This record gives C-alpha cells, sequence and structure tokens, in this order.
C-alpha cells in the first residue's frame, strides 16, 4: 500500500561537449 | 498501487573528446 | 505491484579535453 518500489531509472545522459585540447607543438624552423 | 517510483538510475556514459586545441607557436626564426 | 521506473540518472563523467592542436606556422626568415 502502494506496493514495493519500482526498478532503478535508466542511465543519465552524456555530459556536454568537452573543451578544446592544449596548444599544438611549435612549427617548422624559419 | 502500484508502489512508489523506483530510485534514480546510473550515471550517464562517457562523453567524446572535445575539439583539437589551437595551433602551436611559430617555429624557430632563422 | 512494483511501482514505476525511477527517474534517469545524472550526467555521465565530463568529456575529456580534445587532442593537442596542430603544429604552429614556420618561423620568420629574419
Amino acid at each position: 500500500p502502494p506496493g514495493p518500489p519500482g526498478p532503478p531509472g535508466p542511465p543519465g545522459p552524456p555530459a556536454p561537449p568537452g573543451p578544446p585540447g592544449p596548444p599544438g607543438p611549435p612549427g617548422p624552423p624559419g
């Protein structure tokens, strides 16, 4: 009364798109 | 009846990597 | 009878930072 609890909910959603990575390496010799 | 709602579900799955970082610094001057 | 499914779980782990950026431009000729 009511009765036994229902099942666990489904998985949450993914987190938002991630931030960009770090600067690239130094370029070619001048 | 039916019983109370089930508990919250599991955390979401992993998300994809963010975008590539910016270009690196200029190369070594001549 | 078993209650209804619970609510969706929380957001998954934060998306990793993206890959390093590309090499920088060439150095100055002088």
